[PDB]
């Protein structure tokens, strides 16, 4: 027994589910954030895409039965009978990233016909078959990923198991950039508070950068939003004083707090601000089967039901890999506006000079495209 293929939703029904999906992706983002943080060493930079990971998992969900279906739904925070999710996900795609997801399988694993067309339609690729030797396959996968990421991700995999039957892959990079360009002639070495010490890093600077910002009292953090191209923004969360550790802020960032931060920002206006921050440059490669286990999802390596994908009775995911590349330097779409001098006696300020958490936020559909943290900008 296996659930028959999911039925397509009308356009109207699919638009109604955007808000549900937005809510789930926020929930899911936080579960990932803590699991990513639990896998990594204590004071490290990281960046991941809840959206593109969710999309990959949802494409797997498309082929799941039994407990795996329920277990995936829980992880993803989807309610039962969320059948339009596969179309809504496709509608949320942002052109400010290039994301590539793919399922690769051995030749001895037969993919069902009903999964092939559903997959292509809804996720823009049907599963791809691997070769009969594994050296060939590594290079097949890495070349495919390079090809499809305009060479930003050229080594998604270092190795593969020798008995590889099913591989799940997502690679993603940010192509959007700052709506307002930073003047590279102003970038300056400034202090950044890291460990108990002060280090100097290059900081992008403006005296009047449009920033929407406030102070959140539950987080004890300054919250600032910078506008990007493609209806995306970067939201930066920095603990107020050096008194506060990023760790404590991480704990306090619940889904309600997170949501509230986002609803507040949609209503906060962008204002001329004295702004200082490092260049943000983070690449993270993560074995996602360890993350799925941290999230207490075990099905990929034990008792898997992907009956919709394949009839094969002895199935496990041999590898699941995610890579984000996220880079924001001075380059922006538009030149800074001008003002005549000071006029102002009081100027707004937002300076990023200690470890911080970030969310790259989709303003149109209200979800996190990326999330992560920077401890050391070098």
């Amino acid at each position: 027994f296996c659930p028959g293929p999911v039925t397509l939703c009308s356009d109207l029904e699919s638009h109604s589910t955007e808000a549900v999906l937005g809510d789930a992706l926020v929930d899911f983002s936080l579960k990932l954030y803590h699991a990513f943080s639990a896998m990594k060493k204590v004071e490290t930079n990281m960046a991941f895409s809840p959206f593109s990971i969710a999309s990959l998992l949802t494409q797997v969900l498309l082929g799941a039965g039994e407990n795996t279906k329920t277990n995936l739904e829980s992880i993803l925070s989807y309610p039962k009978d969320f059948t339009c999710v596969h179309q809504a996900l496709k509608g949320f795609t942002t052109k400010g990233v290039t994301s590539v997801s793919q399922i690769f399988h051995s030749p001895d694993l037969a993919i069902r016909d009903t999964f092939v067309n559903a997959s292509r339609t809804l996720y823009s690729s049907s599963p791809r078959v691997l070769s009969n030797n594994s050296d060939a396959n590594l290079e097949l996968i890495n070349t495919w990923v390079a090809k499809n990421t305009n060479n930003k991700i050229s080594r998604l995999l270092d190795s593969l198991p020798s008995d590889t039957r099913l591989v799940l892959l997502n690679a993603i990079y940010l192509s959007a950039k700052w709506k307002t360009t930073f003047d590279p002639k102003k970038t300056r070495m400034e202090p950044f508070h890291f460990k108990n010490s002060v280090i100097k890093v290059p900081m992008m600077n403006s005296k009047k950068y449009p920033v929407a910002h406030f102070i959140d009292q539950t987080l004890k953090a300054k919250v600032g939003q910078l506008q990007l191209s493609h209806n995306l923004s970067l939201v930066i969360l920095v603990p107020q004083n050096l008194k506060h550790r990023l760790e404590d802020m991480e704990q306090a960032l619940s889904p309600s707090v997170f949501k509230a931060i986002m609803e507040k920002l949609e209503m906060s206006k962008f204002q001329p601000t004295l702004l200082t921050l490092p260049r943000i440059k983070v690449t993270t490669s993560q074995d996602m089967l360890s993350i799925m286990e941290k999230l207490e999802f075990f099905d990929f390596s034990y008792d898997l039901n992907l009956c919709g994908l394949t009839e094969d009775p002895d199935l496990q995911v041999s590898a699941m890999q995610h890579q984000t590349v996220l880079e924001l330097t001075e380059t922006g779409v538009e030149a800074a506006a001008a003002s005549a001098i000071s006029v102002a006696r009081t100027l707004l300020v937002f300076e990023v000079q200690q470890p911080f958490l970030f969310v790259l936020w989709d303003q149109q559909h209200k979800f996190p495209v990326f999330m992560g943290r920077v401890y050391d900008p070098r």
